[PDB]
């Protein structure tokens, strides 16, 4: 399944909160909050490259699907981790005491974040 393409955020759920978890700067949370932005992925076999806008920022990851990858997160940190895909259209990973959970069925792509009991949800559409 291709995972390729622009996506425009819709909606999303504790951004706020979540941002505050993970201990980004107060500034960065407000300006943030409400930016809608077009995120996109790059498929080619086995490898991803996500650039993601989250908030003010725009963050660029990559990493083959089994294989070992280390990724940036919003405050900056990286960490290794492995990402794996759970059946055709999930992909997940683990770090940093989160659980994400990236879904694309059909032109929507929902993408949830667990810390705690705080679950950051977006939801974009392929543009």
């Amino acid at each position: 399944m291709s995972f390729s393409g622009k996506y425009q955020l819709q909606s999303q759920e504790n951004f706020e909160a979540f941002m505050k978890a993970i201990g980004l700067p107060e500034e960065l949370i407000q300006k943030g909050k409400d930016i809608k932005g077009v995120s996109e992925i790059v498929q080619n076999g086995k490898h991803f490259k996500f650039t993601i806008t989250a908030g003010s920022k725009v963050i660029q990851n990559e990493f083959t699907v089994g294989e070992e990858c280390e990724l940036e997160t919003m405050t900056g940190e990286k960490v290794k981790t492995v990402v794996q895909l759970e059946g055709d259209n999930k992909l997940v990973t683990t770090f940093k005491n989160i659980k994400s959970v990236t879904e694309l069925n059909g032109d929507i792509i929902t993408n949830t974040m667990t810390l705690g009991d705080i679950v950051f949800k977006r939801i974009s559409k392929r543009i």
